[PDB]
């Protein structure tokens, strides 16, 4: 679903609660990609040390000029996040599969079709789906229904 940028506790709000775990993940830790995603702040879909800059800043009152308190509508399936999703975007989350090519933490929800959290063999499948017109909907949402043109 479309993700908040910079809650990473889940509570709805922009905190120092936030900060704190989002700085765990860079630290070690890991997350769900769902957490992966909301920590995305600049949109490079790394979470980078920068992000937890730019939450701080957010924080502190200097700037986080980021996505920070908006909500991250990715292209539910498009991986690259280009408003498509198309064949590259399935052979990302194949690359994953295989282990021949890494998926940025955001992109790593943007890949997970059916809202797990795990780059599963079954998203791929879900893709095969979307793209040939099979599902319109993935479990983690669609762009198909575009709200302006519905259909
Ligand atoms: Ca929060
Ligand atoms: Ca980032
Ligand atoms: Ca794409
Ligand atoms: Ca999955």
């Amino acid at each position: 679903m479309s993700v908040k940028i910079g809650d990473i506790d889940g509570n709805g709000e922009i905190s120092s609660i936030d900060y704190a775990i989002l700085k765990s993940h860079l630290i070690n830790s890991n997350l769900t990609f769902k957490q992966l995603a909301a920590a995305d702040v600049d949109g490079n879909g790394y979470v980078n040390s920068i992000d937890l800059a730019i939450l701080q800043m957010y924080l502190l009152g200097k700037g986080g000029t980021s996505d920070i308190g908006k909500n991250r509508i990715y292209t539910y399936g498009d991986i690259d996040n280009n408003g498509i999703v198309d064949e590259n975007d399935y052979i990302l989350i194949c690359n994953h599969i295989n282990g021949t090519g890494q998926l940025s933490d955001a992109s790593l929800f943007a890949a997970d079709a059916d809202g797990n959290n795990v780059i599963d063999q079954t998203d791929r499948i879900l893709i095969e789906k979307y793209i040939t017109g099979r599902i319109t909907h993935l479990p983690v949402g669609n762009q198909l229904e575009h709200h302006h043109h519905h259909h």
